[PDB]
């Protein structure tokens, strides 16, 4: 029961289908409210980020929101990069972020990218400058618009 | 192209309000009227890639909707893979497409995915075995919960 009681409470009042997962950080709710929730939620509570948005609800599942799929496939395409990345002796675990552009300017053809890759390391370990250039050239391979040298590894 | 020409009067009946930009493919609407707009002409309409979704406009650029930003991510994932199998040269053009789980059972974390490979190839040149087994192993890798069996490639 953490800081679910915020919006769950707030969202009683209307009478939307909503529900927790069985675990308790991890909310269902319709689109038009996720909306609202997904900006204002990043800036309080960060963990995954873990607000599902659906289309149509069901007692054993939904049907997810175009929305919530589009980024469902953004999580999985950094899951798979932080999963190669983990391969890594040194490395333990892997987090990879890709940055969107949030706007187009006409005077451009092409927007740039940004990427932030966490590592926690293995406690001897040490990653040597090469192999963080090829962590840099996996992740910026992926799309066009995203060059290594936007992609910043750290070690947290 | 002509077939802006079909969707420029689609929304000169709807409700007057949009963007064409100095490029002929490029065309520019609110992401809150675009919102409807895209499961309307779904069906023999648009691929849906000259529609951008934007905040707010002006004539030096636009702010990208999250939506639209999800969107132009996975073309972007989806442009890069195809860039890839277009190095063979064998491959005269190659487009990619891959279809996102719709549903999320509660008792599964994600469900799972599959793609389209559709392949331009010169008349001389024939795909091997290995190279399309390759194609799938290539597309099936960029996800967690997309397998190799499940990536169709065809022949346009």
């Amino acid at each position: 029961p953490d800081d679910l009681n915020a919006v769950v409470t707030e969202l009683d009042k209307e009478g939307v289908k909503y529900k927790i997962s069985p675990d308790g950080r991890t909310i269902y709710v319709p689109e038009n409210v996720a909306r609202e929730l997904r900006l204002k939620l990043a800036a309080k509570g960060v963990p995954r980020k873990g607000i599902v948005g659906y289309e149509l609800f069901d007692k054993s599942g939904i049907v997810l929101s175009r929305f919530q799929q589009l980024v469902n496939f953004k999580r999985a395409i950094e899951g798979e990069l932080a999963k190669t990345i983990m391969s890594l002796d040194c490395v333990e675990f892997a987090r990879v972020h890709i940055v969107l552009p949030e706007k187009s300017l006409f005077i451009r053809e092409e927007e740039e990218a940004k990427a932030s890759v966490f590592l926690k390391l293995k406690p001897g370990c040490e990653l040597t400058p090469e192999q963080v250039k090829a962590i840099r050239n996996l992740v910026s391979g992926s799309v066009e618009n995203l060059k290594p040298s936007q992609v910043v590894v750290v070690d947290d």
